[PDB]
This record gives C-alpha cells, structure tokens and sequence, in this order.
C-alpha cells in the first residue's frame, strides 16, 4: 500500500475524462430514447451509485431514481435486502450498472422487475466482460467493453476499497 493513492494503480483503463464522455455519450442516447417517457432508473448498491449518479446528469428528460440492494443465496436465486422505494408498474425501467459479469444476478433482477407489469426494461453498463457471462443476458447500452482483468475505482471496490477514485484501472500485484 501507498501513500498516494494512484500510485496503487498499474494502469488506468478509463481515466475521469473518459468516463466523463461516457456518460455525456450514453447520456445523450438515453435522452434521445426515453424522452417524454415515465423512466425509472434503478441502481444495484452499493458501486453502482457512483456511475448513476453522473450518468442521469446526462439524461435531459424527466426521469425518478431508485435503489435495490440485493444478495445471491451464482444461482440465479437472490435475496431482497432492500426492495425498491416505490412502485414501478407501468413505468420505463433502466436498470444502472458499474459492470456486467456472470449477468446472474442481474437475469433474476430483470425477471423479476418484468413480473411488475413495467412498460419496458433495459440495462446500461458501464463496464462489460462479456466472456464471463453465465446468464442469458446482454446490456442495451455499454459504456466499454474491458479486458478480465480486476478493476478498481468509480464504484469498483477491493476489499471495499478504492471506489472513491474518479478513475478506472487495474491494481499493482503487490496490493493483492
Ligand atoms: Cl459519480
Ligand atoms: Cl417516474
Ligand atoms: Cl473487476
Ligand atoms: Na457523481
């Protein structure tokens, strides 16, 4: 461990900037889709917030916010921690994600936020390894494909650690 803080990175894969174009980019789509529509943009706790939270300053159309919080019993079965807030029937549901992995967790959440009568349902990644899918699920809107390589900052954590960078990149070997 390091006294400064970047000085634990190998690489930075997305630096702020980046990120920042990201979100303007997607942001921008989202807007040209759901504009005029009842969106719901839900975000998964705890990494998911950071990216939410700067992409939904991007989304130029009314739009509420929710949370889940949820715990896999990867299975497919999950566990409610925290449900959503508020009702979602007959809404435009986007689902806000840090990073798409096995997509397990994520399948079930979908499958269940459908059994509530939504208008639609789509996911925006921010991150996506597509060689770990496990479920059958894939994000309309991905922010950038990245190498299976462990990954910190902007929500990514290790060992709760590391969120708070407004960078993305991988870790010297000798912090783990
Ligand atoms: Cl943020
Ligand atoms: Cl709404
Ligand atoms: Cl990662
Ligand atoms: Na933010």
């Amino acid at each position: 461990m390091n006294s400064v803080m970047h000085n634990d990175l190998k690489e930075v894969l997305l630096t702020e900037e980046d990120i920042q174009n990201i979100c303007k980019e997607l942001g921008a789509q989202l807007t040209k889709d759901y504009q005029g529509k009842p969106l719901v943009c839900v975000g998964i706790l705890k990494g998911s917030a950071m990216f939410m939270s700067d992409l939904i300053k991007r989304i130029d159309t009314h739009l509420s916010i929710d949370f889940m919080d949820v715990s896999s019993y990867s299975t497919g079965e999950v566990q409610i921690i925290k449900d959503l807030g508020s009702s979602i029937e007959n809404k435009d549901v986007l689902i806000i994600e840090d990073i798409l992995e096995t997509g397990t967790t994520l399948k079930s959440i979908t499958e269940l936020l459908q059994s509530r009568k939504v208008n639609s349902l789509e996911i925006v990644t921010l991150l996506d390894k597509p060689n770990r899918r496990k479920a059958d699920i894939e994000a309309k809107y991905v922010g950038k494909k990245i190498p299976d390589e462990f990954v910190v900052g902007y929500g990514l954590d290790y060992r709760e650690l590391y969120r708070n960078l407004p960078y993305i990149g991988t870790l010297k070997p000798e912090v783990y």
